[PDB]
This record gives structure tokens, C-alpha cells and sequence, in this order.
């Protein structure tokens, strides 16, 4: 049967790729379902199913992110993605979808791994069906269900950690959005964190260091129609340990962090075990505990700065930040405990303190933090020496400098690491400069090795991958302008050098490289997932802005570059993003009317926005000329933009920033007349009251425009 060779051909999944062109050279109803890895697994249930019409669809559509292992839908990576929702959710059994299924999937059936992925992805929107999405997350939250991985409950912090209502309303939007941002520094940022917890003391961090701040958020939240449910929420909050006890166990961790952290005396002390008494206090509370938490011997100067840090907090988490979005006793005692550098920042027998230091530089910036506040002296010079030997992270001589020995060392430092060596001496030639009559010895000796006109390792892969890639971080040390030459190359000082290549002549070198690139961009239509390419508009638009950047030949290359991102007819991030850079370029103006087109399609390519509303007042307050024309129709069309009301606030906080934008020519008048008229409680107020800050005296300080108010 011809059903049965494309069955083998499907069957033959090895070279799927070639398989997937024969089922669509095929492409008897039952056997066109039946002709369809995951390619593999659509021809075998089709096939099933043929063998065996609603029910079709409801098959395509069934377990997408509730897959039956996977079905590249956890989160759903046009017309039809909303129809797929709008199925999804019959079959489970675009704004408004988006309310609905917040709703919807608070809602569940039941009600683990998956709640706190879902709150993951609803954290990071930065926005979802506003109130109706809060009371959704609310009941969410408190179905803890199997509660403790935690790197997903720390995604779902990104709006966990900010466990609070009405306290930023028409405002948070933007500030949620801008958090998103931020949050996306995960992956890069995720591994430093770990990386930079388990060396400071032995915090695990590794995404999970936002789970910690949604558990503060939480204790802080517990302490303090929709909005029924949400006041009631408030309340069950106090006691309402929904994952807080999971958090109590899992925080073992976070003991043992603090233990591998840990005036010594006072120091030593466990302090009663301060954490656990901590978390028992809360428990015996039972409800709205915080507060004094257990806080015993809670610093002393017992003989500071760490105890101010510590109270700014109720750098190692600076990492874990960035993915959440007698001297001689002293000495020795700091050293052999090796956070050296933090007793001497508080601290600073000379003779033997240095002696201990001077150790501790043989042992190799911690340490050059400790010499630096040690050496705010024969001891000093018996430490350089020391210092030297261990030339031959760092800063090392900085230490000299943020405090002639000292220089007769760096003589001999340099010469040991000059003599990949290389990389060595990179390390000297650093920690030289980190310090900025033996000194100019020290540089000739670095400057000998490095020659000039020489290199020390130790066009596609040749341009470095063959030689010198390895070698660009090998012997690094410092900073270079190869650093753009690297991540040209990864994109894929060189990055300086291919501008040089092109060097108006540089223009029409870059734009002959420009339009070899822009054919390979035409070439690649729909050039994403199953789906489009959306960006390549914002890509046009962003070449379109160089060349009428230049000159009028260059705008002339603009206008063709632009012509292809205004076709638009794309995802609106794109359209839209391309719409306000030609904007930008026409606020700019020239010579033509061809602005006033490009100011036009940003208007009509509207959006909520939020952050990015700010960004356009912004943009759009640095422009609009003047007479009483330009400034007039920019009144007139932000006037004709949003309405608010509604339960879009936000809009109104935005009208509020654009009255801001100059006064007293400028209508602001009108635009507070129309605020004025827009009875939208005291929001309007508050929004008002933040531009009258900006102002000084304002309002009931100094109404000023009041004469025309009036």
C-alpha cells in the first residue's frame, strides 16, 4: 500500500530530515493524518488515529505544555497562537485570553514542580491581566501544594519578592518591567552567583539566591470583587504558611552558609545558634513574627562597617544580585583564618603583622584589600620583597598605591614574571599599573619581555580559532580593546581593526558590507522557529538610522533600509520598536517632509508600553520644535491617545508625565484641565503631586499657573 511505504518512510526516522521531505512530497483523510524524534512521534499517533474530525484538532492541540514528555510547548515558546490558547484551555476543560487563563490556571482542579514554573513565567511578563492576574496569583501562592527547583520558586521571585498591593499603582508597570530586564541576566549571571556564593563563604546561590528574597518578601508580606479576596489573602498572609515551611527546612542550607561566613570572641559565639533560635521564634510566633527574630549578640564592638551592611540588608550577593535581577595577632589570626581583607578594612608590632601578611602574598584581591589597610616602614619593606617573590583576583601593588623597598621589589617581580610566560607578565604589567627609581627598572624588564612587534601565543576558524583565540584570554590581563574583537568574533582588537577596513569612504565601505548582509537577510524569509523572523524589521530600521545618521546619499540608503522595516506586518515589539526609531530619527528632522511619515507610524503602532511609554515621553518631551505648531500637534496627539479610565490608570500616570513636560506655554494647563475633569481619585493627585516635586514649590506650594486655571 502507497499508506504503507510512507508509514516506512516515517518509520525510518534516521535522516529525518530527508523522511520529513518525502511525507511533504506525499502531503483519504485517515491517511493524511497518518503521513505527519517529535517528527517521528507525530506520524505514529496520527497513524494511530487514522487507524482507529474534532477530534483531530483537539489531538494537535492536546498536551502542548502538559506534555506527555514533551512537546516543545512548556510555555508556549499570529491569529492562530490565540486560537491555540483559546483551544488549549477548551481542551485543558489577545488580553483577553490572557485574563482568562490567569484565572484559569489559579483555578486549576487540584490545588508541584509546576506552579512554581508557571509563576515563573507569569513573573517574568511584567504585567499579565492586572488585577484580575493579582487575585489569580494570590490563591496561587497560597496553594504551596509539595512544596520543597528552587531556581524556579527564585524565577517566580522576580514578582514574589515584591509581595505587595496598591502600593504602586499606575507606576509598578513600569518598574516590573524594567525588573524583567534585569532578571534576564540569568544564565551568565546564574553561574557567577554560584560560583561567587560558594567562595565567599558556602552559599549555593545558582538561581536559587531569588528564592531566599521571595521567603524575606514573604516573612515582611506576613508581618504587614478581587479586592475582597485580596484584603482576605492580606490576613491569612500572617500565618499562612504556604512553602514558609518548606523555606524553614530548606534554610538548613542557609545556616551552613552563614557557619562557613563566620572582636572574635563575640564573633565565635554561635549566638545561641541565632538562626535556628530565629526560625523557632517565628514558629512559636505562629503569626506576623518578624521583628526581633532571635537577634542575640547581634554584632558588638567587643575588640562595624559589616554590621551597617548587615542592617542595610534586613560582594558575593552582589553576584547573586545580578541573577535575581597587638597588630601582629590580628594579623596572623586574619591571614590563618584565610576575609582577611575585612578584618584589616575595620582594623587599619608592624614588623611581625607584615610578617603574616607577607605570608599570605606567598600563598597567592582580598589580599591586597589587607595590605591596603594595613599600610594606611621596614615592615612594609619586608613584605614587598615577599610580595615580589609572589608575582613571580590580583591587584597585588594596588595595595602600595591605595595604602624604596617597595619599588626594588616590583624591579624583581617584573623581572621574575618577564622572564604562557606571558601571561605571567601581563599579570605584572597590571598589577604595575595597579599601583599607579627600581620602578622604571620594574617596567623595563616588563617592557623587555613584551617586546613589541612580538607576541607569545604561549577568515572564518583562522581568524583566531586556528591561533591567537586561545591565547586572547591566555595572557590576559587588564583591559584591551580585544575584548570587541572577541565578542565580534563570538557573534559571528580586531572589532577596531574591521572598522578600519572600512575607514564619506568609510560609509560606502560599510554600506557595500551592509548590502552583502542585507541580501542574506532578505534571503532568509520567516527565518524563526515555525514562525518569522519579526526582528528583521527593527534590524532595517537600525541601519536605516546610521546611514541618516551620517549625507543626504546616506538618507537616501536610509529610506530603502527603512522602506523594508516599514512594511511592519510583523510582531508589534518589532513594528512598533522600528516606528519609534524612525520617530526618533524624524524628532531629529532634516530636510524633507518625510518625518512627519515616520513620527505618524509611531503614533499609529500604539501600546501600552508602560517602561517603554516613559521612553517615548521622554524622547517625544525632546522634540515637538516649537511656534505654536509643532508644539500644539504633539499636544493634540498625545491628548487623542488614552483614554484611562477604565481600570488603565497607567494612562493616566503617563498623561501626567507628559503635562510634566514643560508648562506655562505648553499646555500643561490643558492637560491638568483634562486630569482635573477625569475624577480618578486621588491617582491623578498622586501623579500630580510627583510632577509638583519635580517643580519645588508646587501646587498648594505654588499653583503658579493658577492665573490660568482659573
Amino acid at each position: 500500500i502507497v499508506e504503507t511505504l510512507n508509514f516506512l518512510s516515517s518509520t525510518k526516522i534516521k535522516e529525518r530530515n530527508n523522511a520529513l521531505d518525502e511525507l511533504t512530497t506525499i502531503l483519504p483523510t485517515k491517511a493524511l493524518s497518518t503521513t505527519a524524534v517529535e517528527l517521528l512521534a507525530s506520524e505514529h499517533t496520527k497513524y494511530c488515529d487514522l487507524l482507529r474530525l474534532s477530534l483531530s484538532e483537539n489531538r494537535l492541540s492536546t498536551i502542548s505544555y502538559v506534555l506527555r514528555l514533551f512537546v516543545e510547548k512548556s510555555c508556549e515558546r499570529l491569529l492562530l497562537a490565540v486560537v491555540p490558547e483559546l483551544m488549549v484551555k477548551d481542551g485543558s476543560k489577545l488580553v483577553d485570553k490572557i485574563c482568562e487563563y490567569f484565572q484559569s490556571q489559579m483555578k486549576l482542579s487540584m490545588v508541584t514542580n509546576f506552579i512554581s514554573i508557571l509563576l515563573n513565567l507569569l513573573a517574568l511578563d511584567t504585567v499579565g491581566i492586572f488585577q484580575v492576574t493579582r487575585t489569580i496569583t494570590w490563591t496561587v501562592i497560597d496553594f504551596l501544594r509539595l512544596s520543597k527547583n528552587t531556581r524556579l520558586i527564585m524565577s517566580l521571585i522576580n514578582q514574589l519578592i515584591l509581595k505587595c498591593h496598591c502600593f504602586s499603582v499606575i507606576d509598578t508597570l513600569m518598574l516590573i518591567k524594567e525588573a524583567w530586564s534585569y532578571n534576564l541576566t540569568i544564565g551568565c549571571t546564574s553561574n557567577e552567583l554560584v560560583q561567587d556564593q560558594l567562595s565567599l563563604f558556602d552559599v549555593m546561590s545558582s538561581e536559587l539566591m531569588n528564592h531566599k528574597l521571595p521567603y524575606m518578601i514573604g516573612q515582611e508580606n506576613y508581618v504587614e470583587y478581587r479586592e475582597y479576596i485580596l484584603l482576605r489573602l492580606s490576613n491569612y498572609k500572617p500565618q499562612l504558611f504556604t512553602v514558609n515551611h518548606v523555606e524553614f527546612s530548606y534554610i538548613r542550607g542557609s545556616r551552613d552558609k552563614n557557619s562557613w561566613f563566620a572582636w572574635l570572641k563575640i564573633l565565635g559565639i554561635t549566638k545561641s545558634l541565632l538562626t535556628y533560635f530565629a526560625l523557632n521564634r517565628k514558629n512559636e510566633n505562629y503569626s506576623l513574627l518578624f521583628k526581633r527574630r532571635k537577634c542575640d549578640s547581634d554584632i558588638p564592638s567587643i575588640l562595624t562597617f559589616l554590621i551597617h551592611l548587615l542592617e542595610e540588608n534586613s560582594s558575593f550577593a552582589e553576584q547573586l544580585k545580578e541573577l535575581l535581577f597587638n597588630g601582629d595577632m590580628a594579623r596572623l589570626f586574619k591571614v590563618c583564618l584565610p576575609s582577611c581583607l575585612l578584618l584589616a578594612n575595620s582594623i587599619k608590632s608592624d614588623e611581625k603583622t607584615i610578617n603574616q601578611i607577607y605570608d599570605l602574598y606567598e600563598l597567592s584581591n582580598e589580599s591586597f584589600m589587607l595590605w591596603g589597610y594595613l599600610q594606611y616602614i621596614s615592615s612594609a619593606d619586608r613584605i614587598f620583597e615577599w610580595l615580589k617573590s609572589k608575582w613571580n583576583q590580583f591587584c597585588n601593588f594596588i595595595s602600595w598605591l591605595g595604602n624604596w623597598d617597595e619599588s626594588h621589589k616590583i624591579w624583581q617581580h617584573f623581572q621574575e614574571q618577564r622572564e604562557l610566560d606571558l601571561t605571567r607578565y601581563n599579570e605584572i604589567l597590571y598589577r604595575l599599573l595597579e599601583n599607579i627609581n627600581l620602578c622604571g627598572d620594574s617596567t623595563f624588564s616588563e617592557f623587555i619581555a613584551a617586546y613589541k612587534r612580538t607576541t607569545l601565543i604561549t577568515i572564518r576558524t583562522i581568524n583566531v580559532d586556528h591561533l591567537v583565540l586561545d591565547k586572547i584570554n591566555m595572557k590576559e590581563i587588564v583591559n584591551d580593546f580585544i575584548r570587541m574583537q572577541k565578542n565580534k568574533s563570538q557573534t559571528g582588537s580586531t572589532i577596531d581593526k574591521a572598522v578600519r577596513a572600512y575607514l564619506l569612504k568609510q560609509a560606502i565601505g560599510e554600506k557595500s558590507s551592509y548590502n552583502k548582509i542585507l541580501e542574506e537577510f532578505t534571503e532568509v524569509l520567516g527565518e524563526k522557529l515555525l514562525c518569522n523572523h519579526y526582528s528583521s524589521s527593527n534590524q532595517a530600521m537600525l541601519l536605516l538610522t546610521s546611514y541618516i545618521e551620517a549625507s543626504d546619499c546616506n538618507d537616501i540608503l536610509d529610506w530603502i533600509i527603512s522602506r523594508f522595516e516599514d512594511n511592519s506586518f510583523t510582531g508589534v515589539a518589532p513594528t512598533v520598536n522600528l516606528s519609534m526609531l524612525l520617530l526618533s530619527l524624524l524628532q531629529n528632522h532634516d530636510l524633507s517632509h518625510g518625518s512627519i511619515r515616520g513620527g505618524k507610524q509611531r503614533v499609529f503602532a500604539t501600546f501600552i508600553k508602560c517602561l517603554q511609554k516613559l521612553d517615548s515621553s521622554n524622547i517625544i518631551n525632546i522634540m515637538n520644535s516649537i511656534s505654536s505648531y509643532m508644539a500644539q500637534v504633539s499636544y493634540k496627539n498625545q491628548s487623542i491617545i488614552f483614554y484611562e479610565i477604565k481600570s488603565l490608570f497607567g494612562p493616566p500616570q503617563q498623561s501626567i508625565e507628559k503635562s510634566a513636560f514643560y508648562s506655562l506655554a505648553m499646555s500643561m494647563l490643558s492637560l491638568v484641565s483634562y486630569p482635573s475633569l477625569v475624577f480618578s481619585l486621588e491617582d491623578m493627585m498622586t501623579y500630580s503631586g510627583f510632577n509638583h516635586t519635580r517643580a519645588f514649590i508646587q501646587q498648594a506650594l505654588n499653583k503658579i499657573t493658577v492665573a490660568f486655571r482659573y
